[PDB]
Formats: C-alpha cells, structure tokens, sequence
C-alpha cells in the first residue's frame, strides 16, 4: 500500500477528528509484583519517550506497492483455494439486515463499542443512539444509512496497548482505520454469510482460523497439518498488500459467484480514504485494519499468497498435498516433503511483500512442532492425554499483560481471563501464577479457578 495524497482536513470540509492522545492504561496492583518490559504504545507526537517521528513512524508501514498484473501463478493460485472453497456451498445471498447487526450463527451481534465512524464521530453520535440490543430496532439505521449513503472514509485511531521497548523507542503504534457505520453493516450484509461460512469451519478447508478457540483447535491442527511446517512470518503484511493481491481476491470472490457489483466493496478496502486527527488522506493498497471482513480478507489472501510463492519457487509442487490455516498475516502450513521459506520468502518480496522464515534469527534452524508458533501461542501434547494439544501462551506475555489495566473495576475478569491461559503452562508454573497475584490483597479477593478444575473441564469439553 503507498499514500497516495494527504493534506489538511480543512481543506476539504473535514472536522478535525478528536481521537484519544492518553492511554487509559495505567500500572495495575500486580505492576510489582511480577516482571515485564512493554509499556503503553505512543499515541501522540510529543510522547518523550520518543527516539524517532511519530507521525512518520506509524506510516512508514506504507512501504508501496508493486505494479503488476494477476500473473500464471497467482490465477493457478486463486483456481486452486477456490477449488477448497467450493466445497463449502458458500451462499452469496445477501444476509438479511436484523441478521447482520443482532446476531445470528456464526456472526455476532455488531459490536455497540466500537467507534460508529464517519460522520457520527464528528456529530457526537453513537452506535447506541442508532442501535438496540433490547429492541433490535433497525428503523434508526435504515434512516441513517439512506441519508450519509456508503463509502464513507474511515477514522484512522492509534491503538492503546502495550508494546516492547523497541516499539515505544521508534514510534511503531499500529493503528485501528474504522469503518462507517453505514459501510461496516453493508458489507455484513453482503458477505455475512462467506463470513459465517468461515467461522463455523476454521480448517484447511477455509484455510482460516478466525473465530477459533484454541483450547479445542489447537488439537485439530496436528491432524490437519500432516508433513513438515512452513510458518513465515510477515513484517508489515496488511500495510504491504498491493492493488494485485486485491484483484486475486475479487478474483476468487468472484469464482464462489459474487456478481463484480458485489465484489464492488473490496475496491473500497484497496483504494481507501482515511481521517487522522487534522489530515486526510488517500492510499492505493493496504487491507485497512478495522473494517468489516479485514482478518477473513487477509486471511483469504494469504492463501493465494503462499499458493503462488510456491508455484513460483516450486514448479513441480503439488497443491494438493499442500495444507495452511491463516489467520490474517500469521500462517501455519504443511507439505510432505521440505521447503525452502526463505526462497519462498524472496519470491515475496518480488510481490511487495516483507517476509522471513521463522526460524531466522532464531537458536534452531527447523521449524518442528517444539519451536512453532500460531496465534502467539507454543503447541504441546498433554503428557497423559497426547492426542489433545495445549495451546501454549508464554507467561512472559500473560505477567506483561497482568502488570497493567485500562479499567481496575474489570480486575475479576482480567485476570480469570489470563488463569486461563495459565494452566496451559503446568500445574507447577499456575500454582507459582497463583502465589504471586495472590501475594496483593486483591488477589485474595478474586475468584481464581484451581488448576485441577481447569484441567478437568478442558479435558470434558472435548
Ligand atoms: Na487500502
Ligand atoms: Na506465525
Ligand atoms: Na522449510
Ligand atoms: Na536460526
């Protein structure tokens, strides 16, 4: 993706737009008590933790786009993920509207607490006072979405969260782009039901695992996954996407029968037009990140992407007996004999896209079920049960996420949240988890489940 044009909001009518410049993350009772190093991302230009320009810093993902058209490689690509797909029955009816904003199998309600976008944020208006979860009241939302209309540009937010020293130090925040209202519900009702399709069938079929729950998918996907791992990392994958891969996704789309006017909104991803504070701006390329469909989408396009880098790299390859599961830029994939990722890698780089091996800059030089990664979490067999895998969150994560909190009244489920994680790690690691939170008085007011009674439901929910 490359900004195309930027210039003063002002200049074309625009309201400055009044985002968050503090972080509602504050040091929480457990701050000292357990060890970490992130701290919360820079949300404003004159942070002083600063050693380089914001403003600059949180663009700089743009890194441009390669001009190419839809090559042999990625139409053999596209064939063959279709292919997968067809196998699903996906409709392209649209979904009905009380569907695509209350709820319904496989799509959850839209979310009430979230930024409504443009132009409610610059009229003080909420999703709330257009929506109602009691009523399921659609008559607001019709009225408002036939008086502002569709492609509406996005509200460029920093996200609040913890990020590492390095990230603080060179301004690397990553930023939420909102979707409108209006564009977020007529999206869900074109594709609501290819987005159901896909949370209820996370896999190599799909290829996807948005919507998982890894404590029951993690052990699927040693079933799935059957010869040795391909696990490439992205820098800057979303940033990075040029018009191309969008056009194998119109591509695809367009095979499971979406009309061309259907597939209309995915332009409206690639070709995109943002506000930020007092500036707005034009960028050819990029999946926005915070519009309806964008981990799908980025999901859906990275199996084209690994498909072509691999018919390119390999012209022998049999597709067939390749197998992957995106979610969004993260990928876990097989295939039965070796590959080389970091020939698949500089293939990549060739389409605009930064990629390296997971290996690199690593102790090992084979990713093997011990070293690999997906979702952030580490795969191990229970000793007992070794057919049900555990999904392997680092305590260093869950001590980096524990020693902070944007809201203490939230406390109880936080950090039950986090036990969950816990327990993944050993009785041993929990119980010592356990000591320390409740080594603060608050700790000791919790409810913390005990590690046998975790196990045990893990162990019944399957
Ligand atoms: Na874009
Ligand atoms: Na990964
Ligand atoms: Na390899
Ligand atoms: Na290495």
């Amino acid at each position: 993706g490359e900004i195309e044009f930027i210039e003063s909001s002002k200049d074309a009518g625009f309201p400055v737009i009044n985002t968050p410049s503090k972080t509602k993350l504050e040091p929480s009772v457990f701050h000292q008590v357990f060890e970490g190093n992130k701290e919360p991302a820079v949300l404003r230009s004159g942070d002083p933790r600063l050693k380089a320009n914001f403003e600059e810093a949180i663009f700089s993902k743009y890194i441009g786009n390669v001009n190419t058209h839809v090559d042999e490689y990625m139409l053999e690509a596209v064939d063959h993920y279709a292919g997968q797909l067809a196998t699903l029955d996906i409709s392209t009816e649209p979904m009905k509207l009380e569907d695509a904003v209350y709820g319904t199998e496989g799509l959850e309600a839209l979310d009430l607490t979230t930024s409504a976008g443009y132009p409610y944020v610059a009229l003080g208006i909420k999703k709330r006072d257009i929506l109602s979860k009691k009523t399921k009241d659609l008559t607001k939302l019709k009225e408002c979405m036939d008086k502002y209309g569709l492609n509406l540009p996005m509200v460029t937010y920093v996200k609040d969260e913890l990020r590492s020293i390095e990230k603080v130090a060179k301004g690397k925040s990553r930023l939420i782009e909102a979707s409108s209202l209006n564009d977020s519900v007529a999206m869900r009702q074109t594709f609501g039901n290819l987005y159901k399709t896909f949370h209820l069938n996370p896999g190599v079929v799909t290829g996807s695992a948005v919507g998982c729950d890894p404590d029951l998918f993690w052990s699927k996907i040693p079933v799935m996954l059957d010869g040795h791992l391909i696990a490439l990392d992205y820098s800057g994958y979303d940033a990075s996407l040029s018009p191309v891969w969008f056009a194998c996704l119109k591509m695809i789309l367009e095979k499971l029968g979406y009309t061309h006017k259907e597939t209309n909104y995915i332009d409206y991803l690639c070709n995109s037009h943002h506000l930020y504070r007092d500036k707005h701006y034009f960028v050819r390329g990029g999946m926005p990140s915070g519009c309806s469909g964008t981990s799908i989408f980025n999901s859906m396009i990275n199996n084209i992407i690994i498909r072509t880098l691999m018919l390119k790299v390999y012209k022998g390859i049999d597709l067939d007996q390749f197998r992957m599961i995106a979610y969004g830029d993260d990928v876990i994939a097989s295939y039965p004999w070796p590959i080389d990722a970091s020939l698949l890698a500089e293939a990549g780089k060739g389409y605009g896209l930064i990629m390296t091996p997971a290996d690199k800059g690593e102790c090992f030089n084979e990713v093997t079920w011990t070293n690999v990664t997906f979702l952030k979490r580490y795969f191990r067999a229970d000793e007992q049960y070794p057919f049900l895998v555990h999904p392997v969150m680092p305590m260093k994560d869950i001590h980096e996420s524990i020693r902070w909190t944007k809201d203490p009244k939230n406390t109880q489920d936080h950090v039950r949240s986090l036990c969950l994680l816990a327990w993944h790690n050993g009785e041993h690691e929990y119980e010592e988890f356990i000591r320390k939170i409740r080594s603060v008085p608050v700790g000791r007011c919790l409810t913390l489940p005990a590690f046998s009674t975790l196990r045990r439901k893990w162990l019944d929910s399957f």
